[PDB]
């Protein structure tokens, strides 16, 4: 039942109109209010001459408006390019050109680089939203492009990864290991230009759960700790750096949530031991990668080479040997298939370098080649 993100959010906001969707400081926004404002904003963007397929980058500090724009842009069929607000304008130009961005919606127009793109003031556009919500919006498919994320090329330059609607609409499907539902609360702290931010934004908003939004800027751990407690975050995603620092300075905060998921490259396993011993929360190691759109697998730390764990719904992960059969103790290479798989890189030749069709379980599947050595059941990188 995999629909485009606007369609899944419509079903969710119609099923949970009186649940809280967004929290920011003192502002709280219900799902019904979020749908209303997204509809009025989508009508405003179509008056500013935005149409389906337009590559539109977003540079807006963490705020409710940030996510309203994300929803309104995808409803009118556009492809978002989220841009990190804590990055110098030397590198924003580079990102827009690598993405092909034609527009840039920004909260601080004064600080934008120079290129073949029109810059739109998020502040004025929000002010233009006046009571009008009805427009004609495209039929969108799960495979239509939804957003463009950057990974690093082999010389360190931004390299475009094109994400389909399904890559993030899959996050609407509850994750058995986590037991998540519309009753949970998530924290938006990962930068929007990382794939990891999709774990927070879309597991919340496509399930009926609440997203509490961290203040803009670099992390301030006393403020974050107060916010996790006061808003009662129950599903906490942390990068490896933020996880390790919390274990080092305030490990008790990690046991306010029901579940903590650590993403990004392998954390020292010793850090997981200290954490699970300090309390009740379920602590998971997560595998995610930009080319599979978001979090792809979870491994639950029971107690004390952290494994990859169980893949998420609609994701397939296999360790393939030289016969292109699953490895028996046999060392091999990790490949990822399923709903998450990126539409690809900027052109077919680049794509063919890491995305390959392999027969598996009687079905020709498109796999992303991680280039990461691995073996097994369970999978360890
Ligand atoms: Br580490
Ligand atoms: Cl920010
Ligand atoms: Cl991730």
């Amino acid at each position: 039942q995999l629909k485009a993100v606007p369609d899944i959010f419509d079903e969710i906001s119609q099923r949970f109109p009186d649940r809280v969707a967004l929290i920011f400081d003192q502002r709280k926004i219900t799902y019904r209010e979020l749908a209303e404002q997204c509809s009025a904003l989508a009508a405003v963007l179509q008056n500013n001459c935005l149409i389906k397929g337009d590559i539109v980058a977003i540079k807006i500090e963490r705020s409710p408006e940030l996510y309203i724009f994300m929803l309104a842009l995808m409803k009118i069929g556009a492809v978002m390019v989220p841009v990190n607000s804590n990055s110098p304008e030397r590198y924003i130009g580079e990102v827009l050109s690598a993405a092909g961005a034609r527009y840039l919606i920004s909260d601080d127009v004064t600080s934008v680089p120079g290129g073949a793109w029109h810059v739109l003031s998020s502040r004025t556009l929000i002010q233009n939203c006046t009571q009008q919500r009805s427009g004609n919006y495209p039929v969108l498919s799960a495979d239509d492009p939804a957003l463009i994320l950057m990974t690093s090329g082999s010389t360190g330059k931004p390299k475009s990864v094109l994400i389909a609607h399904r890559g993030i609409a899959r996050l609407g499907l509850p994750v058995p290991a986590l037991g998540n539902s519309e009753r949970d609360c998530y924290l938006q702290i990962a930068d929007i230009s990382f794939a990891a931010s999709a774990n927070e934004i879309w597991m919340a908003l496509l399930t009926g759960a609440c997203l509490t939004i961290a203040p803009p800027g670099l992390p301030d751990l006393m403020a974050l700790a107060r916010q996790i407690e006061s808003d009662n975050v129950t599903m906490l995603f942390l990068s490896g750096g933020l996880f390790r620092l919390f274990v080092e300075v305030s490990v008790e905060t990690l046991h306010i949530p029901d579940c903590v998921v650590v993403s990004g490259d392998f954390v020292n396993p010793r850090l997981f031991s200290v954490a699970v011993q300090a309390g009740k929360a379920k602590i998971f190691n997560g595998l995610g990668c930009t080319e599979n759109s978001a979090i792809s697998s979870l491994y639950h730390i029971q107690s004390a080479p952290v494994p990859v764990g169980t893949p998420l719904p609609l994701v397939e992960m296999v360790v393939f040997n030289e016969r292109l059969q699953p490895c028996t103790g046999e060392y091999g290479e990790l490949f990822i298939a399923g709903a998450g798989v990126a539409l690809g890189y900027s052109d077919p030749q680049l794509t063919a370098e890491r995305f390959i069709t392999i027969p598996y379980q009687g079905t020709d599947m498109l796999f992303y080649r991680t280039d990461d050595r691995a073996t097994y059941r369970n999978i360890v990188l």
